[PDB]
């Protein structure tokens, strides 16, 4: 916590023979509920975990502007490189795994939003030049790239405009989440907005509609135990088809139209932000109230109206498709959505190959509904629920993970064995709930876990390192094997420390 | 080569101890002329090749009806799968991938067609049992699937419904066009299409604008020489900086060039390879609107000729001093729009990795790519050539600038293939170019073959100057199916034995 802030002072020392002017930090993510509903529109849970980026910093003065990048990591090698004199933003080629690109990205953004608020400053000079030293502990699915981007947009905003100069949290993730398109990912700006937005003790309830948001919760205050999660990594690579991604956006996309076309409402076009370019099970969600509940007013996040409306959409789901669980053909989906088959093929089968015999819309349609509605269940135990004891407290909220894992895996299928395995481990041994988390078919998985005296962190990790990691993988180096599984409570979002 | 349906038929009788009825043949495929421009609804211009999947067949009559499927090689082990009593489809299992695939593939939409002419005779009644030895000597980049698949379905057709009945190219083509969606490939049917309707000594435009459609062009006939193409693989197997990218930049240009002159994209109301308006779209509003030609481009070649070379000089006038590329508030402007609507409308679902979007690059590829196609069906069909080399240097040179736009402007090469394209042009090659997917995958050479021809100088060239270099290990049987020589072939069809 506190050692790690000083270690990376220290290691700056010893690298640039100078003290350094700051410290910028971002720390790395992990979503405890809400998988595959993003590009649905709907909201999800995120927290801010104790694992970060830490960038200190000596600002230089000199006539040609360079940055200097040095990283804690011997794997990491320096990089070096001249700011463009004329003021033109670098250039960064994203056909690289190159370590500081995420520097690069953070560098841009900053330079930008530098160039909006102060033109006669930034239009035609460089940035200044800097000395930075890059240490991280956060792991594969922690989310390195979106923290990293955040620290570095941060420290650039830092060194050019002084120590008295503020960006709000708002305008600091709304120019981070720009940064997607530079990195190849796609969660609709919920990583930024959650390494700025992070509080300790909170999770936040993060939406897109009517724009990218986050708002903190705080979990409950327990007599004597307290709130941890394990995270624990598959080491099945999620990056790694046309079963998976592209079949589940096919699939909730012919749902929400099919929906539409049974109930007869139209599905409007998106007048604000979207995680997807066309109509999606939310805008039905809107659409139906509109026509059949009095001119009722699109969701606008509030958790009652949520429930009430979710609960609706599932019950519509199972009026709908509940008899045709075996999915729907090609011919079939055609004839629900009133269409032909050469409309259909070029409306959802033309851009990306995917591969399947039906389409899930019966599953796909409930998971997306159950699963948001989870999000607000969470949010409702977090705030208003009594718990007598703190066990009633990780008992009802760990239901609630294992029954997203139960939708996730059975009703999504996204999830794969590895994932059951480790769930089914942790549950077996001091977990109260557990399931996948990110972007399924592999990737991390997260559980909750009461920590310190009388907690149950140590058994759960002994028993995924002697059950799961020694079998599975015996060959893990100590190191490896330490970044596979970690601990954390919710952690504090973007920061400045002055040196 | 013909001793491949005796040594067929052969192999079938030690597998099965009785002679086949029929066998089933389907060619494997390659695209000539035309890449990266199908799924802007631009046509395409491939050829049906020399290797092919046989399926040697008995008829089977059986109270329980199997099928027992076997492989000529010895490495794709038997299955044997009974029919659905109920009359049902097979399980294609969309995760496991094995060989048999593409057989259920074609199996299925045979029987859902035979469904359709004859419910009472195929509903709820299983389809007759087989079989089958397959033989195929298609490589990678060949297409097997399409091949597999198109040879399956008529051999069922021809199991099921007898000698005499034969299935329209048509109606096998529309079927077959189908299973993509079952393999996991998206070529808008092009490659069904091809191993369809292939005929020897002809290409075909393929077309998919108002649907998808298959014409054979003639290659023109020469004095002394014949014509052959080379099929040489990278063996580089064939990204949010590569075809998401590309889809993104097509889009983004077609609608930065319909707000540039003050027109709406034309809905789609016929066949299409993409979901919105493309740069094809574009094509057909600014002509509405400015050249009062109220019709779509209906694929005539002339025609097409003409409104491309327009649609090039509107990319310079456009785009050309913008080379630079869009960064996504510079595309925001030039869609007249906000970076949030931008970012929602073109780059939501799908991953991508960039610093500017290429606009005038991959329009300019698209477009021309798409004249190039145009321009070697019309060389292919006019009497202009006094000589052969006439022939070869002209279609040669059209090829080769199909690799310099997909190099340069579409950046879809690779080292591999720039290295294979100029040993090849440098020994014996007149015209090269990458074919395919793209960043990987094949290449295709236009090569003089015969007693005169220019063969074995490639064939040569590129083992010693390419594979012996980059891929030392590998075996012979590796470094022969690297690379084939072919000329264009027959599509799908039977022989009764």
């Amino acid at each position: 916590f506190e050692q790690k802030h000083l270690a990376v002072v220290d290691a700056f020392f010893q690298t640039y023979h100078v003290k350094p002017d700051f410290i910028a930090r971002s720390p790395g993510r992990v979503n405890l509920i809400g998988e595959h509903i993003d590009y649905c529109d709907f909201s999800v849970l995120p927290l801010a975990i104790d694992v970060d980026m830490l960038c200190a910093v000596k600002i230089l003065d000199e006539k040609n502007p360079s940055i200097t990048l040095t990283n804690a990591d011997p794997k990491f090698a320096q990089r070096k490189f001249d700011l463009p004199l004329d003021g033109s933003y670098m250039a960064i080629d994203p056909s690289v795994s190159e370590w500081s690109n995420y520097f690069k990205c953070g560098l841009h953004v900053a330079h930008s939003y530098l160039k909006k608020i102060a033109p006669e400053r930034f239009n035609n000079t460089p940035l200044v030049g800097a000395q930075i030293f890059c240490q991280s502990d956060i792991p594969t699915g922690g989310g390195l790239s979106s923290a990293f981007t955040c620290a570095a947009a941060l420290a650039t905003i830092r060194a050019n405009m002084g120590k008295n100069f503020d960006i709000s949290k708002k305008d600091l993730t709304r120019i981070t989440a720009v940064a997607e398109h530079y990195v190849g990912v796609n969660n609709g700006g919920m990583d930024q907005a959650t390494s700025v937005y992070g509080e300790e003790d909170h999770a936040l309830y993060v939406e897109f509609r009517p724009k990218l948001k986050a708002t903190p919760f705080k979990f409950p205050q327990l007599k004597n135990h307290e709130i941890s999660f394990v995270i624990a990594n598959t080491l099945v690579k999620s990056n790694k088809a046309p079963t998976n991604y592209n079949l589940r956006v096919i699939e909730v996309t012919v749902a929400a139209n099919a929906l539409a076309t049974r109930y007869s409402v139209a599905l409007p076009s998106h007048k604000d932000n979207s995680n997807s370019e066309r109509g999606n099970l939310r805008d039905f969600m809107d659409a139906y109230y509109a026509r059949y509940e009095n001119q009722a007013q699109p969701w606008n996040g509030d958790i009652g109206t949520g429930i009430e409306r979710l609960l609706k959409m599932l019950q519509l789901v199972e009026e709908s498709f509940s008899r045709k669980k075996s999915g729907f053909t090609v011919h079939e989906a055609s004839t629900a959505l009133n269409c032909s088959r050469e409309e259909f093929t070029r409306d959802y089968l033309t851009t990306f190959p995917v591969r399947f015999q039906v389409l899930k819309l019966y599953q796909r349609a409930k998971h997306v509904y159950s699963e948001s509605l989870r999000v607000l269940k969470a949010l409702k135990m977090m705030t208003s629920a009594t718990f007598h004891t703190d066990e009633d407290f990780f008992t009802d909220f760990g239901r609630l993970m294992n029954e997203s894992q139960a939708s996730c895996d059975k009703l999504y299928e996204c999830s794969c064995i590895e994932t059951n395995q480790i769930c089914s481990i942790a549950l077996a041994n001091g977990s109260f709930g557990s399931r996948l988390t990110g972007a399924g078919w592999g990737g991390c998985t997260i559980h909750l876990v009461p920590s310190g005296a009388n907690g149950n962190v140590e058994q759960v990790r002994k028993a995924l390192i002697e059950k799961f990691y020694n079998v599975r993988y015996p060959d893990l180096t100590d190191e490896e094997l330490k970044d596979a599984i970690i601990v954390s409570k919710p952690a504090l979002g973007t920061c400045l420390y002055e040196q």
